[PDB]
C-alpha cells in the first residue's frame, strides 16, 4: 500500500497512480517573482463560525480532524472561486526536521510543515463526486513554522497520544479552525491536484502567503505518531509531504502585490 518510505514513497506512486506524472500535479514551488499579480483576483472568503468537528483519526499517512459537512456551516468562499466549498477536514504534512515538511515551497524554501484544510463544490453534492471534477475542490494551504506556540492548536496536539497508531480514532468536538488562521489572507492561487494516490486533478489551490508559528513542542508531539498499526514495530510518522512536481504549462497567479 502506498506510503512515504524507501519502497512505497511518493516516486513509486505512479505504478498504481499513473496521473502522478499529470499535467496538474501538486505539490509545487512558488516562484513569488514568477507569480502574476492579478488585481481582479478577490479577498478570500473564510466564513468558519458554524463550524462542527467530529473527530480526529489516524489514517496512517497523517490525522485528520472531520467536519460536518452535510451543510453550510463552515465555507470558503470569494477569492479565485466561483460558488461555495464546504470544508470536509483538515490535515497536516510534517517532517522528522524543521527545515522539512511542507509540501509547496517558496522560492524553493521549504517550511516545516503544512497545514491543508479541503473544501469541495457544493454544486457537485458530495465530495466522492466533486474529486471528479476539475473544479471540485479548493484546499487552503497553511505554512508552519516553528517558533512561539499556536494556541489554538493545542486542543489537537493534546488529543494525538490517544491516536498513535494506524486505525484509531476518537472524538473531537466543538473544535474551532479559525485559532489555526494567520492574520493575512494575501495568497497564490494555481491549479493541480490531491497531493496524496488518488492523486486527482480536481483542486484549485490557495496558498496563504504568511505563516503561522507552531512551537517545537506542538510539532514534536506530530513526530511522536505513528504509521504502523498498533502492535507492530513502530515507524515514526514523519516526512509525509510529496515533494515539489514539474508546474508545466501553469501560471501561479498572487492576490497581492
Ligand atoms: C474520494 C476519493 C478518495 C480520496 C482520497 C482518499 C480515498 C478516496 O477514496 S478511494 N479512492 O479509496 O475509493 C484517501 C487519501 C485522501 C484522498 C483525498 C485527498 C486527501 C484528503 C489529501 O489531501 S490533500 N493533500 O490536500 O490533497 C490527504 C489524504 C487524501
Ligand atoms: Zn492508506
Ligand atoms: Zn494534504
Amino acid at each position: 500500500h502506498w506510503g512515504y518510505g524507501k519502497h512505497n514513497g511518493p516516486e513509486h506512486w505512479h505504478k498504481d497512480f499513473p496521473i502522478a506524472k499529470g499535467e496538474r500535479q501538486s505539490p509545487v514551488d512558488i516562484d513569488t517573482h514568477t507569480a502574476k499579480y492579478d488585481p481582479s483576483l478577490k479577498p478570500l472568503s473564510v466564513s468558519y463560525d458554524q463550524a462542527t468537528s467530529l473527530r480526529i483519526l489516524n489514517n496512517g499517512h497523517a490525522f485528520n480532524v472531520e467536519f460536518d459537512d452535510s451543510q453550510d456551516k463552515a465555507v470558503l468562499k470569494g477569492g479565485p472561486l466561483d460558488g461555495t466549498y464546504r470544508l470536509i477536514q483538515f490535515h497536516f504534512h510534517w517532517g522528522s526536521l524543521d527545515g522539512q515538511g511542507s509540501e509547496h515551497t517558496v522560492d524553493k524554501k521549504k517550511y516545516a510543515a503544512e497545514l491543508h484544510l479541503v473544501h469541495w463544490n457544493t454544486k457537485y453534492g458530495d465530495f466522492g463526486k466533486a474529486v471528479q471534477q476539475p473544479d471540485g475542490l479548493a484546499v487552503l494551504g497553511i505554512f508552519l513554522k516553528v517558533g512561539s506556540a499556536k494556541p489554538g492548536l493545542q486542543k489537537v496536539v493534546d488529543v494525538l497520544d490517544s491516536i498513535k497508531t494506524k486505525g484509531k480514532s476518537a472524538d473531537f468536538t466543538n473544535f474551532d479552525p479559525r485559532g489555526l488562521l494567520p492574520e493575512s489572507l494575501d495568497y497564490w492561487t494555481y491549479p493541480g491536484s490531491l497531493t496524496t494516490p488518488p492523486l486527482l486533478e480536481c483542486v484549485t489551490w490557495i496558498v496563504l502567503k504568511e505563516p503561522i508559528s507552531v512551537s517545537s513542542e506542538q510539532v514534536l508531539k506530530f513526530r511522536k505518531l505513528n504509521f504502523n498499526g498498533e502492535g507492530e514495530p513502530e515507524e515514526l510518522m514523519v516526512d509525509n509531504w510529496r515533494p515539489a512536481q514539474p508546474l508545466k504549462n501553469r501560471q501561479i497567479k498572487a492576490s497581492f502585490k
